[PDB]
C-alpha cells in the first residue's frame, strides 16, 4: 500500500495511480516571479464562524480534523471559485526536520509543514461525487514555519497523544479553524490534484502567501505520531509530503501585486 517510505513513497505511486504522471498534478513549486497577478481574482471569502468539528483521526498518512459538512456551516467562496465549497476536513503534511515538510514550495523554498483545509463544491452533493469533477474541490493551503507558537493550533497538538497510531480517532468538537489562519488572505491559485492517492485532478488550489508560525514544540508533537497501527513496529509519522510535480500547461495566478 502507498505511503512515504523508500519502497512505497511518491516515486512509486504511479504504479497503482497512473494519474500521478498526469497533466495537473500537485503540489507544485510556486515561482513567485512567474506567477501573474490577476486583478479579476476576488478576495477569498472564508466563512468558518459556524464550523462544527467532530473528530480527529490518524489515518496512517496524516491526521484529519473532520467537520460536519451536511450543511453550509464552514464554507470557502470567492477568490477563483465559482459557487460554494464546504469544509470537510483539514490535515497537515510535515517533515522530519524544520527545513522540509511542505508540499508546495515557494521559489523552491520548503516550509516546515503545510496545512490543507479541504472543501468540496456543494453543486456536486457529496465529496465522493465532487472528486470526480475538475472543479470538485478547493484546498486552502497554508504554510507553517517554526518560530512563535500558534495558540489556535495547541488544541490539536494536545490531542495527538490520543491518536498516536493509524486508525485511532478521538472526539474533537468545538475546534475553531479560524485560529489556524494567518493575517493576510493573499494567495496564489492554480488547478491541480489531490497530493495523495488517488491523486485525482479535481482541486482548485488556493495557497496563502503568508505562512503561520508554529513553535518547535508544536511541530515536535506532530513528529511523535506514528504511521503504523498499535502493536506494529513504530515508524514515526514524518515526511508525509509529496514533492513538487511538473507544472506542465498551467499558470499560477496571484491575488496580489
Ligand atoms: N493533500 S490533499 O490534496 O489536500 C488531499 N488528498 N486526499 C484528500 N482526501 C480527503 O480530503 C478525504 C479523505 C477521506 C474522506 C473524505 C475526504 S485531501
Ligand atoms: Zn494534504
Amino acid at each position: 500500500h502507498w505511503g512515504y517510505g523508500k519502497h512505497n513513497g511518491p516515486e512509486h505511486w504511479h504504479k497503482d495511480f497512473p494519474i500521478a504522471k498526469g497533466e495537473r498534478q500537485s503540489p507544485v513549486d510556486i515561482d513567485t516571479h512567474t506567477a501573474k497577478y490577476d486583478p479579476s481574482l476576488k478576495p477569498l471569502s472564508v466563512s468558518y464562524d459556524q464550523a462544527t468539528s467532530l473528530r480527529i483521526l490518524n489515518n496512517g498518512h496524516a491526521f484529519n480534523v473532520e467537520f460536519d459538512d451536511s450543511q453550509d456551516k464552514a464554507v470557502l467562496k470567492g477568490g477563483p471559485l465559482d459557487g460554494t465549497y464546504r469544509l470537510i476536513q483539514f490535515h497537515f503534511h510535515w517533515g522530519s526536520l524544520d527545513g522540509q515538510g511542505s508540499e508546495h514550495t515557494v521559489d523552491k523554498k520548503k516550509y516546515a509543514a503545510e496545512l490543507h483545509l479541504v472543501h468540496w463544491n456543494t453543486k456536486y452533493g457529496d465529496f465522493g461525487k465532487a472528486v470526480q469533477q475538475p472543479d470538485g474541490l478547493a484546498v486552502l493551503g497554508i504554510f507553517l514555519k517554526v518560530g512563535s507558537a500558534k495558540p489556535g493550533l495547541q488544541k490539536v497538538v494536545d490531542v495527538l497523544d490520543s491518536i498516536k497510531t493509524k486508525g485511532k480517532s478521538a472526539d474533537f468538537t468545538n475546534f475553531d479553524p479560524r485560529g489556524l489562519l494567518p493575517e493576510s488572505l493573499d494567495y496564489w491559485t492554480y488547478p491541480g490534484s489531490l497530493t495523495t492517492p488517488p491523486l485525482l485532478e479535481c482541486v482548485t488550489w488556493i495557497v496563502l502567501k503568508e505562512p503561520i508560525s508554529v513553535s518547535s514544540e508544536q511541530v515536535l508533537k506532530f513528529r511523535k505520531l506514528n504511521f503504523n497501527g498499535e502493536g506494529e513496529p513504530e515508524e514515526l509519522m514524518v515526511d508525509n509530503w509529496r514533492p513538487a510535480q511538473p507544472l506542465k500547461n498551467r499558470q499560477i495566478k496571484a491575488s496580489f501585486k
